[PDB]
């Protein structure tokens, strides 16, 4: 890695411009746009124990479906031209909707990323569409390794509530919890709906699974209307994977290698 100095990064961010574009701030520590020679970068100005793991994971783990850390002193990353899956799903700033075909590539790539992490004996602990970033070609790249962990329990429960497995909300640290979170992500990819919306009924997206099972509604009734290329067969095939992931009994969920397999078979 490139061992940076806090003054260089200030000028690249132009005195750390905490403002939109109409500045440098892209969103949120905080993340601002920048440049190093020609290389566009996202700098994360940040807890100390979290920074140690972020560098540990980024040094051990290198994959095309994971983000790349360039510098540290303030973690520095290759700017992602298409932001997060969350923002692209909600068409933030007027970006056009993702087609079914693009969404499949995203799901597939994100599973590959998780498989690489599970292969290298690591648990993400915070899989969510905001942590799935997209490059110039919309390749999915898993991000945020600060709370990552190399069955085990903790008294300090952390993550994003709407994405968390039941046993994860009880304290458990299992790689099977990441699988549950990925199933919520697959539901957002199908529906284009955020995992949680206070001004919505149901507020929680993982509740639609129950409505479908109790035949109150169909998966067809929940498919994102902001697409023209989705076919019932492959949509039902992604929902089936999502359903399997979202089993309340952690040992009844598929492993990431099988999730990865079911996504390939779909295309
Ligand atoms: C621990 C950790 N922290 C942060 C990263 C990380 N984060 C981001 C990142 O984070 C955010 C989503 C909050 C802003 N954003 C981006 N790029 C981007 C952000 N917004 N946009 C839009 C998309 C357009 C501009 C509109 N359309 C015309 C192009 C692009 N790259 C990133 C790269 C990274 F490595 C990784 N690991």
């Amino acid at each position: 890695f490139h061992s940076f100095s806090f003054y260089e990064l200030k000028n690249v961010t132009n005195n750390f411009d905490e403002r939109p574009i109409s500045g440098n701030k892209m969103g949120e520590g905080v993340v601002y746009k920048g440049y190093v020679n020609n290389t566009t970068v996202a700098v994360k100005k940040l807890l100390k124990q979290q920074f140690d793991q972020e560098i540990k994971v980024m040094a051990k783990c290198q994959h095309e479906n994971l983000v790349e850390l360039l510098g540290f002193s303030c973690l520095v990353y290759v700017y992602m031209p298409n932001g997060s899956l969350l923002d692209r799903l909600s068409c933030l700033d007027g970006t056009p909707p993702l087609s079914w075909h693009m969404r499949c590539k995203i799901a597939q790539g994100a599973a590959n990323g998780i498989n690489f992490l599970h292969e290298n004996h690591h648990i993400h602990r915070d899989i969510k569409s905001a942590n799935i970033l997209l490059d110039e070609a919309f390749t999915a790249k898993i991000s945020d390794f600060g709370l990552a962990r190399a069955t085990v329990m903790t008294s300090r429960i952390v993550g994003t509530t709407a994405y968390m497995a039941p046993e994860a909300l009880r304290g458990e640290i299992t790689p099977k919890s990441d699988i549950y979170s990925f199933g919520v992500v697959l539901l957002e990819i199908i529906t284009g709906l955020p995992a949680v919306d206070e001004h919505r009924e149901p507020q929680l997206l993982l509740d639609i699974k129950e409505e479908i099972e109790d035949e109150e509604k169909t998966i067809e009734d929940y498919i994102d209307k902001k697409m023209n290329d989705a076919d019932s067969t492959s949509v039902e095939a992604m929902y089936s994977v999502a359903s399997q992931c979202l089993h309340e009994k952690k040992n009844k969920r598929p492993d990431i290698k099988k999730v990865q397999q079911l996504l390939q078979e779909m295309t």
